[PDB]
């Protein structure tokens, strides 16, 4: 139940809830596909480069070549249910249901590992600098530095399920289960 | 680092907020309200809207904010607060509604039908799935409509209502 991307050569590619990931051209013939262990619940993100990364419910993170070819895999300790965010240096970002955000070196290596309380169900953020914003399900938004370390948390009442958003003046703004919208500064 | 301010709805915020060219900050609530709320932090104006606002609503560039509704409904939002027409779904909308190049607004219904809205709100089309659509629907760079898993065969679908081909 995921929505589908286009690629910059004009490629569809989407998840299904049956476990395949298929790679479909615009006539609709299948050009490839590639099954993962379980149903794929995020949409895939399509790399500077070209490289099709996807989240899966097996707790890989799956880096795909145009072609067809695997890249790379990367293990996490439980399933994936947001899409990965590219930096600018092209580091992936990517959040897991056990609670761990990841830096994902784009050669297939982790660069560094951020630990929330509880399980992260949407896509991180990048700010105008560079920081990277995330909401955690234990209540706290998460602003961690390039470097791997933690800048500040944000202490909400419940869970936040959704991703920020930045505002020309870089006030993050987020939506919390508790009722209540927030505005944090930089 | 710190907080701004904070502003308190009734029930939980499912989705990301939607910021407009003027700052303004629009989100949805579960409490059935899309809430209207300034840099300031205080309430320009919220629309009553019968159960839910699941998705994040989104805005055209006629500065007209559509959002779906767990009620079934999708509306059209004047910036001035009041409703600029509603548009009616079986079920309820779980997606986000998304406007292409001409303006038609197209949202997927948990009554399993793909609907493309006229800019003035009458319906263009309908488009029947097996199931319901929970994904949002895409625009490719001819104008191709794509829509979600309805039953695990993605559709695409075509600008006149018509159909290009299953999976």
């Amino acid at each position: 139940e995921a929505s589908p991307v286009i690629g910059e050569d004009g490629t569809i590619y989407v998840g299904s809830n049956d476990g395949h990931l298929y790679a479909i051209n615009p006539d609709g013939t299948e050009k490839w596909r590639f099954k993962t262990g379980k149903a794929i619940e995020a949409s895939p993100v399509i790399g500077e480069d070209g490289t099709i990364y996807v989240g899966s419910n097996d707790g890989h993170l799956y880096a795909i070549n145009p072609d067809g070819t695997e890249k790379w895999r990367f293990k996490t300790g439980k399933a994936i249910e947001a899409s990965p965010v590219i930096g600018e240096d092209g580091t992936i970002y990517v959040g897991s249901n056990d609670g761990h955000l990841y830096a994902i070196n784009p050669d297939g290596t982790e660069k560094w590992r951020f630990k929330t309380g509880k399980a992260i169900e949407a896509s991180p953020v990048i700010g105008e600098d560079g920081t990277i914003y995330v909401g955690s399900n234990d209540g706290h938004l998460y602003a961690i530095n390039p470097d791997g370390t933690e800048k500040w948390r944000f202490k909400t009442g419940k869970a936040i399920e959704a991703s920020p958003v930045i505002g020309e003046d870089g006030t993050i703004y987020v939506g919390s289960n508790d009722g209540h919208l927030y505005a944090i500064n930089p």
